């Protein structure tokens, strides 16, 4: 249950750095949450986590006032039905 | 019955993709061919959610973006640039009380 490791795992995309003032506010607000609140936050976002990674992005770098979560699919530009079919089967672990 | 066509319509397309891109049409053709258990297994991989009843997938939303020759997925947090601790704490409470 190491929450420091969960923080260190975090990655930052456009608009943010680890040193950005809003990111430093988020992590202190997150660490002040009780354990049950932390879990409910991870449920809102998605245990044991210690290997989950969360990626931060500024709202203006997408297409506004509240926090939202997005499940992104990174899909390589496949040109065949057969390779696409095979790729889905591999994602189905 | 599961509302897979609505789930397809909820999709958004980001960096270098559109609903008419030929690879997207290849994806959905392949997606609508899996069994329900494979659709659910595929869903579990893209989110990790256990709530894949009919009402869950009907409101589910997937964002497509182009990249790595493997299919990968990420959870990204869209965080407004709040200025005060009091504002940040309030936004967390709104997020987990909904």
């Amino acid at each position: 249950y190491d929450w420091k490791q969960f923080e260190q795992n975090s990655k930052y995309e456009q608009g943010y750095q680890k040193s950005h003032p809003t990111i430093q506010l988020f992590w202190k607000a997150f660490h002040k949450l009780t354990l049950d609140e932390k879990k409910k936050f991870l449920f809102f976002l998605t245990l044991h986590i210690q290997k989950m990674e969360i990626v931060f992005r500024s709202p203006e770098t997408f297409s506004p006032t509240s926090i939202t979560c997005h499940n992104i699919l990174s899909l390589p530009k496949y040109s065949t039905m057969e390779r696409m079919e095979e790729a889905l089967q591999v994602a189905i672990n």
